[PDB]
C-alpha cells in the first residue's frame, strides 16, 4: 500500500510568490512559490496518485504583511482552498496568543489542527476542548492513517501562548497517544510537528510506533541528488533514523516559505510496517504556473494589503536617522529604535528568576536602508518602514557565549571607516571602541544589560556566559562577514518579520522619540 | 454703587479639604478649602451683600483623582452648585485637548466661560463657535458689569490645545474688546484671566478701560495686613497699578488649591469709575462648616474614585526599586521611571527648531517614598502609586541657566552618604560624579539631551545656556536646600499632579521595565 505525502512547513505567510530569497517578488519570470504555484502542483499530484495526504508542520502565521492584516483569516482561507489535510502547530500560531489562534484559524480551518504536547487549565480548557486535537485517523483510500501532533516546548519563549497553556516534552506526550493509537487498530501512524530537525530525529528514534515523522521549525532542507537550488542539504531525503525498536524511520523537511513542497511515497505492508520510501522536496518555481482562481483571489485579497500600506501607523517627533552616513559610523537613532522594538517584541512571560529572558539586540548598519523624515505631520506607515527595512527578514533569537559576541563587536569596526554594513546597532548593550588599537582590539568596554535580575541594570560582559541575542536572520546565518555568529551559536529560532517588529512598537507608543544615547562610543 | 468680588483661581481639582500645605486631609479638625466649606462661606456673603459676583481665573482642571476620574465633569457639576458666574480658561482646562475641554465643561457649566485671545482655525472654529466667549456683560442688581476673559498666551507648551487653537498676545486681543464695551454703555468691567501676576499688572496697566484685574496661574498670594496661614505675600491685595490714563486699577489673585476665597469690595460712581476698594482672600479654615448637603454630594462621587483608585493601570515586569537605600544614593529604577513619565507628560507641539521644547528631568530622591513590587502578577494600581508619590505636588516646568543647573548637581551630593533626600535621579541628562573631590566640586561631566535638533543626542551643559527643566514644585519652591533654584529660575509654570503624570505613563506603555542604564555615574 503505498502513501503519497505532500508537506509544506513555515511558510510564514508567503501567500504571494517570492524572489529566490524569500524577499518580495521583483523578477515575476523568476519568482517562486506561494499558494497559486503550490495549488497547481499539489493538484497535478492528487490527479495521479491514489493515497495523498498534505500536511502542513506548523507556523503559517508571521512572515509577510497579510499576517499583519489579515491575522490568520488568510492561513484559514487558501489552507482551505488548497485542502490541506492536518496541520500541526507550530510556535508562532501563538503570536496574537491563545485568542489569536483560536478566532480565526481553529474555529475555520476545515481541517484537523494537532498538538499533542499541549495542554490548558483554568478556563481556557474548556474553551479550547476540541479545538486542536493530540491526533486525528485519517480515511485515506481504503485505509485509515493515524497522525500525531507536537509542538517544540520552548514556545513560551518564542511566542505569545499565555500562561494557561503547558507545553510538555515531546517524546512524553506523544508515546501515549501512539499506543492508544495502537490499541484501535491503526497500524500507519505520521508523527507531525513543529519542534525542529535534531528534535524530530529524537521522536523517530525513541517514540514507538512512529513509522515516519514530518517536521518543521529549523528551516531545514533535506535533499537526495545535486540541489535544484541555493539551498544546502543538510542530510538526505529523508533522512533515516534508526528507531529504538530496529525500525528505519524516514524524517522529512521542506525548508521553509513555500519555496519547496515536500514529496515523500512510503511503501506499507499490510501491518503497516515501512518497506521503503523515497522523494524530494519540489522545487516550486516559475515552470509551474500559478493556478489562475487562486492567483485572482489573492489579488483580491491583496487591495485591503495595499490600502493598510498606507495608513499611519504613529508619529514621530523626531528625524529618524536611518543615514549610511550615521547608522555605519556610529549609534543612530533609528538603529536605537528598531532595537528597542526588536526587545520589546520579545517580552515574554518567565519565572521569578529573569525581568525577561531576553535583553539584548544586535543590528548591522548596512541592514537600515532610510531615514524616515518626521516633516509629514510625524506620520510614519507601513510604506515608510518597508523602505528602512526592504530585506524580508525577520529578527531572530540566538544564544551566543561572550567570546563570541566581543569577536562579532571586534568585526563590526574591524576595517572602520568605509562604509561597510557590518558596523552594529544595539540595544541592552553599551560598548566602547579605540579606534587606534589594531583590528580585532578595538573594544575596550562591553557592558550588557541583565537578564536574571530584578532591576534591569549594565555589567560587564564574560567571556564564558552565553547570553541571548535578538538580530536578523541575515547576521544568524553569517552574513556581512559574521562567521563566528552562524559557527559558534549555541541555539537559533526564527522571530518575526522585521517590518512588523517595528511597525507593532510604533503603534503601541503612539509617539515615538529616540534619542542617540551612548550606546557606542569611540575613546 | 458698591460690588463685592468673590474670586478663585488655580483650583487644580481640590474638591475635598485638604491638609494646610493642600495635600490629603489627614487630620480632619485642621482641613482647609474644599467645595463643601467654600459653598458656606459664598452662600453666606451672599446673603449679606447685594452686588456679587463669584469668579473663576481658570486652571479648575487637573491636580488630583477628581480629575483623572471625572476629566472635569466634577468640575461642571460642583460650579454649577457654587453658582459661579463666570470662569476663564486656564493652561490646564486644555490637558485633555480641546474635545476634553468642550466635553464635558463647555457644554455643562451653567456660566460663561470667557477667553478673549483664544482663536480657533478649520473645522474647530464652528465645533466651537460661541461655546466660550471673549466676554460677558452680566446684570448685577440694576447695573451691569463686563467681564472679559484671557488665557496664557504661553498655553501650547503648558497643556495640549491642538495645532487648530492660537493663543494671541493678552493685551492685543483684549483692548478691542474693552473698547467694544465701551461703545456698549458698559462702564464698569473686569478683566478676568489666566497668565500670571506679571501679566495681570502690564494688563491693569496698558488695558483701558479695565477696571479691575482678577488673574491666577502664578498661585499668587496677596495680602492686606498679618498673614492668616503660611503663604507668603507678594504684595498687597488689593495689588493697586497706576494705568496708562492715571486711574488706580485693583490688581487681585487668591492664591491656588481652594484654600482662600478672594474678597474684593469696590466702589464705583455712577459713571463707573472706581473710587476705592479693598479686600483680602479670607482664609477657609476649619471655624467655617462644611456644607452638609455638599460635602453628601461630594462623599457620593467619592465612590467611583476609591473603585478607580485599585483598579490595575497596567503592569510591570520589573521590580520598581524606590528604596531610599537605591534612590538616595545612586541611580534608581523607580526615578528613570517617574523621569520618563515627566518628559513624556510634556511632549507639545512645536516648530520645526525643536523635537521637543523640554527634554530634562530632576527629581528629588527622598520624594520617592516606596518601591513596587512586580511579584503581584505585574500589577499597578493608583494606590501603589499614591505610596510612592504621596505628597501631593505637580510635575513643574521651570527655565534654569547651566550654572544653576552644575549647583543643583554640586548640592545633589555636597553631603553624600547620609541618606539625605536632596540625591537627584534624572532624565535626559547624563552625570559623573567624584565623590573623592571637595563638596562644590564633585560633578566632572553633565551631558544633557538638546531640544534644538531633530535627533536628540547628548552635548555638555553649557554655563550659560538657560535649559527648560522638569522637576517637583518642590524643588522649584526652593525645598531640600535647592535655594538656587527658586533664587535663580528665569521662569515657572506649574505642572500636572505627581500620581497622575506616572500613571498616564503606565497606561499608555502598557508593560513597563525600566532600567539603570548610566545615567548617573561615580568615577
Ligand atoms: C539582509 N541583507 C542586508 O542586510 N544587506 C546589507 O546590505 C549591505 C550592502 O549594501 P551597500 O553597501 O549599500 C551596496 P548594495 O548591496 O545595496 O548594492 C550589506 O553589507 C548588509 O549590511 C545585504 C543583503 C541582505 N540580504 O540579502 C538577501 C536579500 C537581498 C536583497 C533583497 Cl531586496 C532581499 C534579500
Ligand atoms: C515633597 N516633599 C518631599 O519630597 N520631601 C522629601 O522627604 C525627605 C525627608 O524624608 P525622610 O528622610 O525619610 C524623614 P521624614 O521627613 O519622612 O520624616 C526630604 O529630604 C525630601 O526629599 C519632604 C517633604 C515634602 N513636601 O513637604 C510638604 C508635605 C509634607 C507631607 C505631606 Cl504627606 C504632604 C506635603
Ligand atoms: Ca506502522
Ligand atoms: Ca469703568
Ligand atoms: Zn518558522
Ligand atoms: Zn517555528
Ligand atoms: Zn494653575
Ligand atoms: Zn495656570
Amino acid at each position: 500500500w503505498e502513501l503519497t505525502i505532500l508537506h509544506t512547513n513555515d511558510v510564514h505567510s508567503r501567500l504571494e510568490q517570492t524572489s529566490e530569497d524569500s524577499s518580495k517578488c521583483v523578477d515575476a519570470s523568476r519568482c517562486m512559490g506561494g499558494v497559486a504555484r503550490l495549488f497547481t502542483k499539489v493538484q497535478q499530484i492528487r490527479r495521479a496518485e491514489p493515497n495523498v495526504l498534505l500536511l502542513d508542520a506548523g507556523d503559517q502565521y508571521q512572515g509577510t504583511i497579510w499576517f499583519t492584516v489579515y491575522k490568520g483569516a488568510e492561513v484559514a482561507h487558501f489552507m482551505n482552498a488548497l485542502r490541506y489535510d492536518a496541520m500541526a502547530l507550530g510556535n508562532h500560531e501563538f503570536d496574537n496568543g491563545v485568542e489569536g489562534l483560536i478566532e480565526p484559524l481553529l474555529k475555520e480551518a476545515k481541517f484537523p489542527i494537532l498538538s499533542a504536547n499541549i495542554k490548558a487549565k483554568g478556563p481556557l480548557a474548556s474553551q479550547i476542548s476540541g479545538l486542536y486535537l493530540p491526533y486525528k485517523v485519517l480515511p485515506v483510500g481504503d485505509e485509515v492513517v493515524g497522525i500525531v501532533g507536537y509542538t517544540s516546548k520552548e514556545t513560551p519563549f518564542l511566542s505569545n501562548p499565555g500562561t494557561n497553556l503547558v507545553f510538555e516534552d515531546e517524546i512524553t506526550a506523544l508515546q501515549p497517544e501512539v499506543d492508544k493509537l495502537k490499541t484501535l487498530n491503526v497500524n500507519k501512524i505520521i508523527a507531525l510537528g513543529h519542534s525542529g530537525f535534531e528534535m524530530d530525529k529524537l521522536i523517530a528514534q525513541k517514540v514507538r510506533g512512529v513509522d515516519v515523522v514530518v517536521g518543521g521549525h529549523s528551516n531545514t532542507f533535506l535533499y537526495t541528488g545535486n540541489p535544484p537550488s541555493k539551498e544546502v542539504p543538510a542530510g538526505k531525503y529523508p533522512f533515516i533514523v534508526t528507531s529504538d525498536d530496529g525500525r528505519k524511520v524516514p524524517v522529512v523537511q521542506a525548508y521553509a516559505f513555500g519555496k519547496y513542497l515536500g514529496y515523500l511515497k512510503i511503501e506499507f505492508d499490510e501491518r503497516g510496517n515501512v518497506i521503503s520510501s523515497h522523494g524530494n522536496p519540489i522545487l516550486l518555481d516559475s515552470s509551474i504556473p500559478e493556478d489562475p482562481s487562486i492567483k485572482a483571489d489573492i489579488n483580491k485579497w491583496r487591495i485591503k494589503l495595499d490600502d493598510y500600506s498606507t495608513q499611519e501607523l504613529g508619529k514621530t517627533i523626531v528625524y529618524l536617522d536611518g543615514s549610511s552616513q550615521s547608522c555605519r559610523f556610529r549609534e543612530c537613532n533609528m538603529g536605537n529604535l528598531i532595537c528597542d522594538a526588536m526587545i520589546n517584541n520579545n517580552l515574554r512571560h518567565t519565572d521569578e528568576m529573569f525581568w525577561n529572558h531576553v535583553s539584548m539586540c544586535i543590528l548591522n548598519g548596512g541592514g537600515i536602508r532610510s531615514p524616515i523624515d518626521e516633516r509629514n505631520d510625524g506620520t510614519i506607515t507601513w510604506e515608510n518602514l518597508a523602505a528602512v527595512l526592504p530585506f524580508g527578514g525577520t529578527f531572530d533569537l540566538v544564544q551566543l557565549k561572550g567570546s563570541t559576541l566581543k569577536k562579532a563587536f571586534e568585526h563590526s569596526v574591524h576595517r572602520y571607516g568605509q562604509s561597510t554594513g557590518e558596523f552594529l546597532q544595539v540595544g541592552g548593550i553599551h560598548v566602547v571602541y579605540d579606534l587606534s588599537r589594531k583590528p580585532g582590539d578595538r573594544v575596550v568596554k562591553l557592558d550588557v544589560l541583565c537578564t536574571s535580575c530584578r532591576v534591569p541594570s549594565y555589567d560587564p560582559l564574560k567571556m564564558d556566559e552565553v547570553y541571548k541575542v535578538i538580530l536578523p536572520n541575515f547576521l544568524a546565518n553569517g552574513g556581512d562577514g559574521f562567521q563566528m555568529i552562524k559557527d559558534e551559536l549555541l541555539r537559533h529560532d526564527s522571530g518575526d518579520q522585521d517590518i512588523n517588529v517595528v511597525s507593532t512598537y510604533i503603534s503601541k507608543m503612539k509617539v515615538i522619540y529616540p534619542a542617540v544615547e551612548g550606546r557606542i562610543k569611540f575613546s
